[PDB]
């Protein structure tokens, strides 16, 4: 079982994958996020946020309203299944979450909630 993935967010508003697969035999799954490039967090910050596909737009909008000091996430947002912190160039973060939080049939998305980034910086997350 492959229970982790390394993902990069760069200076050109790209993640280097748009589809993550979570083996359902994994008890926990880990996302290791890094940021190649040289732009700082306040202008090209990236996070990795997981929600249902239906909830993404709300999470992104409310995250915008929350601001940089809150890593562009609504505090205690019930729709956020898991998330990293917001990182700038040269920085990294990891998040580990319980695979039991994912339910058969539901559609999940990952994305960055930094203002303006989610249109490109998004992808699917799917049980196997
Ligand atoms: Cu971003």
């Amino acid at each position: 079982a492959e229970c982790s993935v390394d993902i990069q967010g760069n200076d050109q508003m790209q993640f280097n994958t748009n589809a993550i697969t979570v083996d359902r035999s994994c008890k926990q799954f880990t996302v290791n996020l890094s940021h190649p490039g040289n732009l700082p967090k306040n202008v090209m910050g990236h996070n990795w946020v997981l929600s249902t596909a239906a909830d993404m737009q709300g999470v992104v909008t409310d995250g915008m309203a929350s601001g940089l000091d809150k890593d562009y996430l609504k505090p205690d947002d019930s729709r956020v299944i898991a998330h990293t912190k917001l990182i700038g160039s040269g920085e990294k973060d990891s998040v580990t979450f319980d695979v039991s939080k994912l339910k058969e049939g539901e559609q999940y998305m990952f994305f960055c909630t930094f203002p303006g980034h989610s249109a490109l910086m998004k992808g699917t997350l799917t049980l196997k």
